[PDB]
């Protein structure tokens, strides 16, 4: 029942927790190298998968908050990577340019080697399996609906 | 091969870092009501799993940067939740107090709740499939071989 009996080992969050933290560790060393933030970084590998999102909703996704990610959002569109534009309800969708673009996929290399390397010597069938029951937990504990 | 192609949903990352997002975000909830921080939450949790670590060692399992759980170990100390000791290999180990497991035993209730709710209506013999893959999957990204 508690957390001793279980073992590290056998309580998910601990794991998950350790690997992630070591997928963003990664990905962190490449942050000075390509004037990008975490939350930068996280913006536009969502924004490459799909574009125009409301800004909340690209934080949810993103897992970053709301005042971070405005601030991240400006850096990017300062810089040519993003653009933003008004809705008619009064709010604004974030779009990734061609520069934008770009720039994610020299991201992209290094995401790629850590996801590589994390699956290594897992099957095709073990992975679709993973991924499913990683859905169902995403459904199960999510607060939005998305 | 590229993110776009492979949907969100189908790349691990991105579902594990929200998964564990929306699960931190629960408990950072409860740190001004238990006068905890996250890196004291996580320093407590593993301790009540396993006792007398050095501090490198803990913070790995914990996923804290050292200099943060240096500090957060001074906090648990000054409130009698930890003691520490140096070894003859001249460094320090802590250890949890009694004290410090009344404390953690109150915030397992909420670590609890979500483990709970993130596993609704997943089989043992999933959840047993799942840890199995995420050892696996430790195993191959961690530096360090703990």
């Amino acid at each position: 029942r508690e957390l001793a009996e279980i073992g590290l080992e056998g309580y998910a969050p601990y794991l998950m927790n350790r690997i992630m933290g070591r997928y963003n560790a990664n990905l962190r060393k490449e942050m000075t190298a390509l004037g990008l933030s975490t939350a930068k970084m996280r913006a536009l590998a969502i924004l490459s998968a799909k574009d125009g999102l409301p800004i909340g909703t690209l934080g949810i996704f993103a897992v970053v908050e709301q005042s971070t990610l405005s601030r991240a959002l400006d850096g990017l569109q300062a810089d040519g990577l993003v653009r933003r534009e008004v809705d008619d309800q009064r709010s604004s969708r974030v779009y990734l340019t061609p520069a934008g673009r770009a720039v994610y996929d020299r991201l992209w290399p290094h995401m790629r080697a850590s996801h590589d390397r994390m699956f290594q010597g897992i099957t095709p069938q073990e992975r679709q399996a993973f991924l499913a029951t990683l859905n169902k937990m995403l459904a199960n504990i999510r607060v939005h609906e998305i």
